[PDB]
């Protein structure tokens, strides 16, 4: 019968002077046991929601600060760095962006001259949404996701109403704009899945290091790190971290969970009890070799954020009812949905390194 995460030693304390340790939260878990296992494991947060641009300013100048605020109290009460997620992301983005002041979808604008129109003026709504949410922010937070998803999985740039309407601009004033209100001394992250692709990483290597090379204000890369048991490799993965290393950018783990599916997450598990014990096994074991590359390569990752705190929260149950007809969980961190320790939490917990040849 395996103990209660907060009867066990603190991950954060294990992986001091190599990185911090992160959860994404929501308002309603800063209480109870959800709090307690947060300040006796993590020493980072980030918003899961209450920070992406649709809470903050869901209609112009409607601003919604509430759970933000709450997030940032906690995280100065109880010593957390904070991650922004996200200032900038195609994403159930606010429609009132795209709308021209005709009330017309910049998007399917024919004429050339308005089409420039359009560009200047989401631009500066752009600009206004990054000035305001820094200026309220920056002695808060320590990594701001400046741009989230901006690679396309197929290819090139992902071709949101961002992209359709402002080309790459958009990206390089998004990052103009938070150094300007934030400061030389804010860290700017673009953010994106699938990194360890080599296509995308690649992709996302060209685009940084040309936007590096006009000035550009950039400082790392956020990898979400939603992975699977079986995928991506650590080869890989090492790949990815060491490329952006070598523009001299920062890495950091920003949403990592590890399903116990693969993609689809089809023929989900439609209980907890119903998880083979075999197959946490095989999770805890790769949860150890993903630590240990993270230990090995601890120099250029500066935190590792988990996309939420234990079994009972997690977008991936949503994920795998999507893919199961509305029925299904899934089990991604080391805690469990009781907020027991699973067998991953002990061997990324423990000081093991005899290697695995
Ligand atoms: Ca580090
Ligand atoms: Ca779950
Ligand atoms: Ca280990
Ligand atoms: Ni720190
Ligand atoms: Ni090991």
């Amino acid at each position: 019968d395996q103990p209660f995460a907060w009867q066990v030693a603190s991950l954060s304390e294990r992986y001091q002077e190599q990185f911090d340790i992160g959860a994404a939260v929501e308002p309603y878990q800063l209480e109870g046991r959800q709090a307690q296992i947060l300040k006796h494991h993590y020493n980072s947060l980030v918003a899961e929601n209450a920070m992406k641009p649709e809470s903050l300013q869901p209609r112009e100048g409607e601003w919604n600060w509430e759970g933000a605020d709450k997030i940032v109290e906690f995280a100065r009460k109880h010593n957390m760095e904070l991650r922004f997620h996200t200032l900038v992301w195609h994403s159930q983005v606010p429609e009132w962006f795209f709308i021209d002041e005709d009330g017309n979808r910049m998007v399917d604008e024919t004429d050339p001259d308005k089409r420039e129109a359009n560009k200047q003026l989401l631009l500066e709504r752009m600009e206004n949404h990054i000035k305001t949410v820094v200026e309220r922010y920056k002695d808060d937070v320590t990594s701001w996701d400046v741009v989230n998803e901006v690679i396309d999985d197929g290819g090139g740039l992902r071709e949101s109403e961002w992209y359709q309407i402002t080309g790459t601009d958009y990206i390089k004033v998004a990052f103009e704009t938070a150094r300007k209100y934030g400061g030389e001394e804010a860290k700017l992250y673009i953010n994106d899945y699938n990194t360890e692709v080599p296509s995308k990483r690649d992709d996302l290597y060209n685009l940084v290091k040309d936007l590096l090379e006009q000035g550009v204000p950039i400082d790392g890369v956020g990898h979400q790190s939603h992975i699977q048991i079986g995928w991506p490799s650590i080869e890989d993965t090492r790949a990815s971290f060491e490329k952006f290393t070598s523009l001299g950018l920062d890495n950091q783990v920003t949403e990592l969970d590890m399903s116990l599916y693969g993609w689809p997450p089809t023929g989900a598990y439609t209980s907890y009890d119903d998880i083979p014990a075999e197959l946490l096994q095989a999770q805890a074991d790769r949860y150890d070799q993903l630590f240990e590359l993270y230990e090995e390569l601890a120099a250029d990752i500066s935190s590792v954020t988990f996309w939420g705190i234990a079994d009972n929260h997690t977008w991936l149950d949503g994920r795998a009812r999507e893919y199961n007809n509305g029925v299904g969980i899934d089990a991604p961190f080391v805690f469990d949905h009781n907020y027991r320790v699973k067998p991953a939490y002990w061997r990324i917990i423990d000081l093991e390194h005899h290697h695995h040849h």
